[PDB]
């Protein structure tokens, strides 16, 4: 009962917390499915798991799913505003250890990392990295290279980390095998898209109250999260307009009924304030960075949005909105935590009725969590199961203690069979109590697939 | 002109079929800008083109572009219904040889295809094949190998000729290589998906004229087929069920919105009238095929279906649904052409008073192009500027001309390269006014791309 | 065998006309319950209805019924394009009366409605009117004012009917009692809206065959029509801006996540071509009219329109758009049957590959009737079985054989009970299958209403 | 300033509730408007009202827009959760009496209610009333009838709230005149409707967090509200079913796309377990019901539902939904405020893990306002235009002033006027950004109204 090693918010919160994972774990069938299975057979006996993600209640389910599995595990959260008090808390009074807070600054985000990094002031013995954005690893491979000699690999969650990933590994400075959860479907699709349509309204309501219906959008991308986000805001009645780089994802976009355009005079962005689209942004009531870009929504185009407009990321970064530049120029008051009126009127104070103000949401950062919770539990439970099948998999590999010439031959960035993808994606349809037809004979030679499946070819879409 | 080389329904009707190709060319800028980049250039001169595919207004447009640019070509439907008859007119009338009309018999539609493969009696001189399903590509394979020879290429439309492309590839029977074009994302998540989602409901109010909404609908299959025909009917007000055997398309079909379920009980098909869910399937107004699957609307389905239920399919062949045991064991009363009621009665004539029968569109032949037009230009635009690419790039490298060491090299299944898929992308964009924007340098370089693209990798799902 | 008293575009239409009736029947359970109900009783017995209505399958059920309940009737379209030819074949080869094809001049269309009013040259002995729009009602009034004093009443279909009906009663010019048919909601809502949504799209797809998805649509009004029209647009995928005079319509449109503009600067209508929007108007692909009134769609719009611009009227009257203007000064090429590119380039011929058109559906008259098919039978049920209770109320009253003082204090335009409103509603439930619940004795005490109905107050406006 | 006649849950809020009430002024103009174009002329000076509504931000925007005009107030919520915090800390702040807070129990409801009409333990002086769902009214009326005869009117919010008014004006018990703000179009059709559509899906994800995208729902109710929230659950992508015991509104719902659905077997509710449709209901995730009716979801309902389904109300009073007998017989584990999980095992306490319970939202109160913050600024705006043009309207009247004879002729409930109504949305558009059309002089004429309305006849049902 002696237990210390953690750092939260308010222990007491973690009634409600427990109360929340057991609710949890029922709309988590996929994830809870893993845990019957695997529980006898302790596949995770020994793994030691530096953790780095949004410690929410589907975390929480996550954590609880390795540790039963027979992980021990140190966890912070992967953004200053995600985390929800009551799972850190949760998962602190069941004795795991876990540095997170909703409302950490940037100097209590590295320390938190560091804390799961370090035990007893030094190096924990770890042999396992789970990730949401690459900070962890890149904090590994900068500052703790030696213990990377002891890990067998790393399971990345999301777009922005697997392309850190894959940068390290085309570089020569990837140090250990690592899979890439987000690219299964059923993260993919599921997280990415469908989160972000059950998340994104969520949290622009939360915020601010606003009505949506018949108000301006503008959502700038339109991959996995913006497709997503533009279904968020369009099936409320929003006018949503969406920007792109990609034509192939401009094309999606005009044909699901969305008007593609651009913050920029025929879509070039030459740096001066003549080449906004100054009538366009002057009409937008909100807009939505989906991206994992860089400025993509920049100081020009802050200047130019309509007065009273939302302004909000749901990328993985901040830097996707121009910040910096609304910190150095503008007052910001704040509304209540995670919700500031920025005043365009200038730096020095502010007026309290001034009409000439955006709203900011998280600060810029991720929105979905920061003003809400993120993606509902039933979508986390592709994107968890995923991530344990993965750890199952690097754990049971052993990369760590290969000779140096097995260990060449496994230097990769890896996904998931789609075999596993597919036994995910069954235990979510069940969740839904949908039942899936199976093949004949007949009909499984017909396609040219197995009964059992895969019923797919690598190369297909969805 | 003195040009007899066709047979067509009426060729009086040529002049309203020009007036709609004439159309078509505003609604189709991909297609267009090919002829207008290339024509110059003519790099199909000297091509000499079998081409087999639904002699709509669209394919219309996509020959007379192929010949724009230098080929010459003899043209034949590939289904007995989805001839429009102006497009053929339209396209005898201007002197090349096209066999087709609406509502050919099989032996008819054998004869066709044998027009474009012989020509006064004797081989054609061809050298290219487009084919759609893969109908002549078999019967060049079967009855003309001689022909084979010195053909340069396939360049295959749609999933069911892919995979009997495909098949033939791994038996080693396969006589010339082949573009996959269907897996275009500017085919396969455009044409499979969004046409269908404008053309099936088009299909069933042109047969029926039936009121959808508030009504049940069972749409069997969620692939991009399945996916666009869900949304057809779900957005007219349909109650939609969608069945599968993929569990991560069914995973997709509940996050759409979608109830999932099997029309046999546990979704076992063992065969008996015992495994149908005949609660279900007594509820069902409609049932759409979309699998390119066989026999998965079975005899013990269509004797379970509701009353006055409507029957179809969208799939590439008609043995999604047993229509063989509709033929043998019910009565068929013709409403009007592509419409009939099936009397479940019995064969021996018909009550026309009947309240017992099923609706059947299209003698269960593609339903959108056998009861409406199929897709509209603007979406066949993406498919055929496809088309065009894969065309010249095929003629271009004169397969037939290698030697033999060669042509083992290149005996392949190919997709077009993401490039020229983004370029086509890009043209259907601009045409509806879309405004793509232009990365920054540092944009491109924080994401890995060059400004120009391409701007996703292989891999990547859209 | 020997009728002759009929005049229809080709008899021989008649056996598939009868197979669509037979259909639609099955589609219309309000309709043929009142058949079946009121058989025996026969109360319309010794009725000889004037109908003036779309001479459509649905209308055919409807007058099927009213023969069916006793009555004569002698029958003509109410608009020149929305006649099916078959239809009017079934019921003529019935031994029914009936003058109306698709595609009258107007010169035969009022020849049409002249041939119901007189048999053998002389007045037909009538003493009943079925109106739709106001015309037959217009005629009776100027130019048989004595056939009047012979009939009971009129049942009038359509808001443009009711209107003209209500200006008559306010000057002391209507001659007999009218009911008006429209206001029922189980024919406002479902008709002027419900049948909109289904009709439109379908209209402009056999029309033009168009892509909708991603395109700019404008809708003139917001009333039943302009919000069915709106749906079955925005369904589609299309991009709807929508113009209103009424503010109340305005907001509802906003709402329901229209944004809400007017071609006019400052909504103000001088009359002068520097009021246009002409950035507007210059980027709408569809502009649909939906008010009742008058040049809504006027010159200096058309003018303004975007090349290549569909334009099209769903209003009961055709000058909804200046279609006067284009007749003037622009060239008109004839696509097929009701639509026509009309060429801004002269009124002296046109060049065929001229790209400064607009497309032009149904010469500006209804285009959901012109074409396609109108309603579908299962929404036109609700209306037509208003107009069944609606004979049998006002044959029953003999307002024509009452004393004078009698006739005043029945002079007037009324609406059908709400408990008859009721039970149609009820009959069209049951027809999807739907289960109504019926209210405990103590729950309708609660609320304070009866069991059986009216649930809601005159006032209500669902 | 040594203000202390109130009673809040922590006046340290206040300053929050001031940035949300400045925020909220800017989202709503037509009431925003009101204020500025009478606040010269002071048209409720004199006027001491009493005001028992939901004390959110958006009453709170009422409650200072009456003030601005002249009124003094004091004020409680109509209801033991709907209460904001930081909106009642905000009022009394400004030194108003507002007695209200977010969790009251039933006795504090009462004694709330009671500190309005008591000040310094004696009747108030008041003048005028404002209700929202007749608590306040019937106070009045059974306890203080010496106060209602210095009231000049009540002026009620809610479609419950008139039904208790207009019992009462039929039983003669009524004392004062009301206005129906309820059955303004810019009420009833925007509030009623349109605020759940925002709210309903905000309450269930705040409450639960559960994802809703291919869950089943049943929403007890198609009026007003009902509407609303199928389509907010809809729009989620939930499968909706819809129950109704008023036809009219149940064909709206099979028109609208759902499937309608009795709990009970034929819909005959009987009073026995036997009548319960347990297949139906055991398949449903989430209850709402909509009526004001009682017991619509009762004991034998809440036994058969499917294990976790979660239950709630948005319909004015709990009783809809069977909560005593749930407190009688079953376990309650609080989750959180306003969230229990109701174990069906019995009532002996509960099991953590059990999994067989409900999750029922506000104890079964408003949902949205209990869960979430009811209705969003922009629309409130119309239902509070509303009430501040009917407080203006009875105030002047001064019917306490007139003598016996003169009240008679007054006594009423009554509706504002179409122009007001018009006038309300007119500002709501112009908040939109929406251009309304003016009708030139020819149109105006054509259809019969003046250019500056009223545009449709007060039958009109929108
Ligand atoms: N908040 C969440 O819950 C959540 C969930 C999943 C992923 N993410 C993050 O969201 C981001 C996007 O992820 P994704 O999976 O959608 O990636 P994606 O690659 O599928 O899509 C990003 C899109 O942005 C477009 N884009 C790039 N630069 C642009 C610019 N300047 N203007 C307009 N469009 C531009 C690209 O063309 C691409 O289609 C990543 O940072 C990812 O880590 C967040
Ligand atoms: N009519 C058209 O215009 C049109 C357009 C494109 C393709 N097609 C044809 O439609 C068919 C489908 O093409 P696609 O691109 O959607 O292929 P696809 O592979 O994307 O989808 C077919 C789906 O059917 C499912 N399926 C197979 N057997 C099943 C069964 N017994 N029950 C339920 N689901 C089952 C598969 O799991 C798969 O997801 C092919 O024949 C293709 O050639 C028609
Ligand atoms: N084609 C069909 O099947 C069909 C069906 C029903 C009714 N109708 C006809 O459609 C028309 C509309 O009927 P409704 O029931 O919708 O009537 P409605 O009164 O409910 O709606 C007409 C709307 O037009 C608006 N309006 C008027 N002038 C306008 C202008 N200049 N600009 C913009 N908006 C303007 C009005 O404010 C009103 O809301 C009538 O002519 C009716 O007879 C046609
Ligand atoms: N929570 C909110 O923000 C909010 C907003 C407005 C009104 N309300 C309240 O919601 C309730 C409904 O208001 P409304 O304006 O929608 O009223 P309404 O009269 O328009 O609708 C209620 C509907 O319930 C139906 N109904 C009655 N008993 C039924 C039963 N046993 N089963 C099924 N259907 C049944 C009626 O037929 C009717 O159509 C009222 O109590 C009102 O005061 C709440
Ligand atoms: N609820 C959640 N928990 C963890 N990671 C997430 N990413 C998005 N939503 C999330
Ligand atoms: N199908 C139809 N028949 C008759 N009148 C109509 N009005 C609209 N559609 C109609
Ligand atoms: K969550
Ligand atoms: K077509
Ligand atoms: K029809
Ligand atoms: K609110």
């Amino acid at each position: 009962a002696g237990f210390t090693d953690y750092k939260v918010a308010d222990i007491t919160l973690a009634a409600w917390g427990r109360r929340e994972l057991i609710i949890a774990e029922s709309e988590m069938p996929a994830l809870m499915g893993l845990r019957r299975k695997y529980a006898g057979q302790q596949p995770l006996k020994g793994a030691k798991i530096l953790g780095c993600i949004h410690m929410t209640i589907q975390t929480g389910v996550l954590i609880e799913t390795l540790v039963a599995l027979g992980a021990e595990v140190r966890w912070s959260s992967c953004n200053i505003f995600s985390t929800q008090d009551q799972a850190a808390a949760a998962i602190a009074a069941a004795g795991i250890p876990v540095f997170a807070w909703k409302g950490e600054t940037e100097e209590e985000y590295e320390w938190c990392i560091e804390q799961t990094i370090l035990k007893d002031g030094q190096p924990w013995d770890a042999n396992m990295v789970l990730d949401d954005g690459g900070d962890l690893t890149e904090i590994l491979h900068k500052k703790y290279p030696q213990m990377l000699e002891r890990i067998h690999g790393i399971t990345e969650e999301t777009t922005t980390g697997v392309h850190r990933l894959l940068d390290m590994l085309k570089n020569g400075t990837l140090k250990v095998p690592a899979i890439n959860v987000n690219d299964s479907v059923t993260k993919s699709k599921n997280d990415n898209k469908y989160g972000c349509r059950h998340s994104l309204n969520d949290a622009i309501k939360r915020g601010t109250d606003h009505l949506l219906s018949g108000k301006q959008a503008l959502v700038i991308g339109y991959g996995d999260v913006g497709k997503g986000s533009s279904q968020s805001l369009r099936q409320e009645g929003m006018i949503v307009k969406v920007a792109e780089v990609d034509p192939i994802c401009a094309m999606q976009a005009c044909m699901d009924g969305f008007e593609v355009v651009s913050p920029y005079k025929n879509g070039i962005n030459d740096g001066t304030e003549a080449s906004i689209d100054a009538a366009l942004l002057g009409k937008i009531d909100l807009i939505v960075t989906t991206t994992g870009n860089v400025n993509v929504c920049d100081a020009n185009m802050l200047k130019a949005l309509k007065k009273r407009a939302v302004v909000c990321n749901i990328g993985h970064f901040d830097n996707e909105i121009d910040t910096a530049f609304m910190r150095k120029n503008w007052a910001w008051e704040e509304v209540k935590p995670q919700v500031h009126k920025i005043h365009r009127t200038g730096k020095d104070g502010f007026d309290a009725h001034n009409d000439d103000y955006l709203i900011l949401l998280a600060e810029g950062r991720l929105v979905n969590l920061g003003n809400a919770t993120g993606h509902p539990s039933r979508i986390m439970d592709g994107s968890f199961a995923n991530q344990v099948l993965a750890q199952i998999h690097l754990f049971e590999q052993k990369y760590a203690d290969l000779p140096a010439a097995e260990k060449a031959k496994r230097l990769s960035v890896e996904v998931l069979p789609k075999k596993l993808d597919e036994e995910v994606a069954l235990e979510m349809v069940k969740g839904f109590g949908g039942v899936v037809t199976q093949l004949t004979p007949k009909q499984a030679e017909y396609i040219g697939v197995s009964v059992e499946g895969p019923f797919k070819p690598d190369t297909y879409r969805y």
